[PDB]
């Protein structure tokens, strides 16, 4: 039939998957009456506290059909909020989103008008974005522009965290007194940091009173349509809700469904509070719900039916929040309506043992019936891990819509305790986002924007040249020409890293005190461990432990450029460096002996062979060493990570050709994943490249692999693809995910779209529309290698 194991789950699915995109306006017009009223008169963490509530406040509030579960982001499914205070569109940001291909949000005239009258005239001069660009030095605005790097808080809040365990254990009222005793207890005489504590708490107990409200309001809406509604059944559902919202989020959930409440009312919360990255997200979600589900069911309140019916209205919740519409590099470097709220599943419990349990299994079952690309529905494979759940994983994954993921638990915890956190802590994390490593609820870990590490090699073949902006971007290491030696070319390169590297911490630097004064978030400091002991806010280092991270984009492209070139014009001298650039100006055209050579003779990254991955290894080792253990403003460090999400067709796009073969504008290599027919010794050949590279000194890495829909049918197919996970976890990598599509499938469907409306594909980290994807976006998933067992 349709999708959904019940007849309530059905129609909210079918609800929510026919939700056209838009733009809801209340939420910019509710801020900027709060502002009006308050700034100036109170310090800016107050501020954003007070408006907060006053949105709570006056927001419009719904209640869908059917639904047990309630709050949506905005004014209806798919309706996505404004957030001026971080970027206020221009006029001509609203007509593109409304008319572009894809990724669209239409713009009613109404919304237009507002945005026109009321939001642009106060909130342009205010604008966040506005004061980076207007901070950041001309060297950074021409490598920004030349594609040699993004910023991730151009047009968001740095978000990209993860719920703990706190609002399973204490309501807002709870924390509320928290927040007062801290308060009578700041010493003004001896603590010359009394008055910024402060600040900080008073703002987050503000923040509580308006979770409390929130509660308090869902509830009279609830009884308000109860007295209203004629159906018996729905009546009761109404009545439901209104005792749900009595409890949470004023005082800690007492049930299963409660608990699951709560979470959604603080997810609404923190994504309404800011625009922030990967929206939010429960995290280790079985291991919260398993106490209330064996409580629940032996008190004899809940079934398994019924806490998997929960978890599907859940899922529909999720797949309602849209990420808030992006303009301009952003949209590029994520090119997608899914807002990443990763859900690990399975992994080990708080003690460090085997944290499979009956809640596993009904997240498994809701993620398979359901088939939505929100949440991203993904599993922690340890080696305490049973079989069957790994193999359960596996028969979803082999449907060929991309999710689970799967994560290295051994691999996660000993990164996080090699970046400082205790085995207590690490016990407790996971990844969030695409493959991001994190500890839940405890830390601020930041990424900052992808570096196209391509190009950077480009700019040391142009002595600092980029033969696309016609711009000097880079500095002067020298006319390749005169390189002697491959130890000299690389030497360069190390060089230009070193450059775009401290341009873009500069930047990020200021860009970090820039959201500490201007964008402190009261309502997430209250969930996240040490802001309330320290009295200080998430946004300016509050958490227990705090990281900042540059992405690394392309490390299977810039391997094989550089192998290419050690092979053919140093070891084997097959041609001159002066050859080589002639070549790669000329985009091959009249060099296509040369084409041949680096495309079709010369060793690749992923196939276990060490000709290339010795060089696999000096270029990631080079990027950690750039890289990693730099200060941040607010006391933690920087740390190294290599995901693309969509940035890796952006970064091919503004390049040239590149000495692997690969012509101009064509994307760069995805994640840790090897080259576009780079790979020819199969899957376990390239684990084993992967696997050189050092996992736990990462903050994360990402590899797509992709299997030929008849080499993992039947349950050999199940165990090839299971034994494949193990093998890879076994050396320690990180993270692996499938697809599993038969390529003329994809070819039809871009002849003829409306037939396949339905085609889910793996992108990188993400579900996601194969009709969502641009052309070369599309053509980049058709050309990963199809790999057999």
């Amino acid at each position: 039939m349709a999708r959904g194991t019940f007849e309530r789950t059905k129609k909210l699915r079918e609800e929510s998957i026919n939700a056209e995109p838009h733009i809801s306006i209340e939420r910019a017009v509710l801020m900027t009456e709060a502002y009006k009223k308050y700034e100036g008169s109170v310090e800016i963490p107050v501020l954003r506290a007070l408006s907060f509530k006053h949105y709570i406040e006056n927001r419009t509030l719904s209640i869908n059909d059917g639904e047990l579960i309630v709050g949506e982001k905005g004014d209806s499914p798919n309706g996505a909020p404004t957030y001026p205070e971080i970027c206020c569109h221009t006029m001509e940001d609203l007509e593109v989103m409304h008319n572009r291909d894809i990724i669209n949000f239409s713009v009613s005239e109404e919304a237009r008008k507002i945005h026109k009258e009321e939001i642009i005239p106060f909130w342009k001069k205010r604008q966040t974005r506005d004061k980076i660009i207007n901070a950041m030095t001309p060297e950074w605005l021409a490598a920004y522009e030349a594609g040699m790097f993004t910023e991730f808080m151009e047009q968001r809040a740095p978000g990209h965290t993860v719920c703990g365990d706190t609002i399973y254990k204490k309501g807002f009222l709870d924390l509320k007194k928290d927040i007062e005793a801290r308060l009578k207890e700041l010493d003004f005489l001896n603590d010359l940091d009394a008055y910024n504590k402060k600040a900080d708490l008073e703002a987050m107990a503000i923040a509580c009173d308006a979770m409390v409200i929130l509660g308090k309001r869902y509830a009279e809406k609830a009884r308000q349509m109860a007295e209203e509604e004629t159906d018996e059944a729905k009546k009761k559902d109404l009545l439901l809700i209104a005792e749900t919202c009595d409890v949470v989020p004023a005082h800690k959930p007492e049930t299963y469904h409660q608990a699951i409440q709560m979470y959604w009312f603080v997810h609404i919360g923190v994504t309404t509070e800011l625009n922030i990255w990967d929206a939010f997200t429960p995290g280790r979600l079985d291991q919260h719900l398993n106490p209330f589900y064996e409580r629940d069911v032996e008190n004899g309140i809940l079934d398994r039916d019924r806490a998997q019916e929960l978890l599907e209205c859940l899922w529909v919740k999720f797949n309602n929040q849209p990420a808030p519409p992006k303009v301009g590099i952003t949209l590029k470097e994520s090119s997608t309506y899914t807002d990443f709220a990763n859900i690990n599943t399975g992994g080990i419990n708080p003690d460090g043992q085997d944290g499979v349990n009956e809640v596993s299994y009904i997240i498994l079952d809701v993620m398979d019936e359901m088939k939505l690309i929100q949440p991203s529905s993904n599993v922690q494979i340890s080696k305490k891990t049973p079989q069957k759940f790994l193999k359960r994983a596996c028969e979803i994954s082999r449907k060929g819509w991309g999710q689970p993921a799967f994560y290295n638990t051994e691999a996660i915890v000993q990164e996080l305790m090699e970046a400082g956190k205790t085995i207590e802590d690490a016990r407790l994390g996971g990844t969030s986002g695409c493959v991001e490593t994190g500890c839940f609820g405890k830390e601020a870990y930041v990424l900052t924007g992808y570096m196209n590490i391509p190009k950077i090699l480009e700019l040391t073949l142009n002595n600092g040249y980029d033969p696309i902006s016609k711009k000097q971007i880079g500095i002067e290491t020298g006319d390749p020409r005169n390189f002697q030696s491959y130890e000299e070319l690389f030497e360069a390169f190390k060089k230009q890293l070193h450059y775009m590297i401290d341009i873009k911490i500069e930047g990020n630097a200021v860009i970090e005190n820039i959201c500490a004064k201007h964008m402190p978030c009261p309502l997430m400091s209250t969930i996240v461990d040490d802001c309330i002991e320290k009295g200080k806010d998430y946004q300016r280092g509050g958490a227990r432990y705090n990281t900042r991270y540059i992405q690394g984009v392309g490390i299977g492209t810039i391997t094989d450029s550089l192998t290419a070139i050690k092979y053919n014009v140093f070891d084997k001298k097959k041609f001159d460096m002066d050859t080589l650039l002639k070549a790669l100006d000329a985009n091959f055209e009249g060099y296509e002996a040369i084409l041949n050579l680096v495309s079709n003779k010369t060793p690749k990254y992923g196939n276990d062979d060490d000709y290339a991955d010795e060089i696999m290894q000096e270029i990631f080792n080079a990027y950690y060493n750039e890289v990693t253990g730099r200060p941040t403003v607010c006391g933690g460090e920087y740390r190294v990570d290599m995901l693309p999400t969509t940035c890796h067709i952006y970064f091919g796009e503004i390049m040239g050709a590149s000495p692997n073969g690969r012509l101009c504008a064509k994307p760069v290599s995805e994640g840790i994943s090897p080259e576009k027919g780079g790979d020819t010794n199969g899957p376990t050949a390239v684990i084993k490249s992967c696997a050189k590279m050092d996992h736990i000194k990462t903050g994360g890495t990402l590899l797509n692999q992709r299997f030929a829909p008849s080499v993992v049918q039947g349950e050999k197919g199940l165990d090839n693809m299971a034994n494949l996970v193990r093998a890879y976890f076994n050396m320690d990598g990180h993270h692996i995910q499938f697809n599993v599509f038969d390529k003329n499938v994809l070819l039809e469907a871009q002849k003829n779209p409306q037939d396949y409306k339905d085609l889910i594909v793996r992108v990188a980290g993400y579900s996601d529309h194969f009709n969502n994807l641009s052309r070369t976006l599309q053509d980049e998933i058709i050309g990963r290698t199809e790999q057999t067992f």
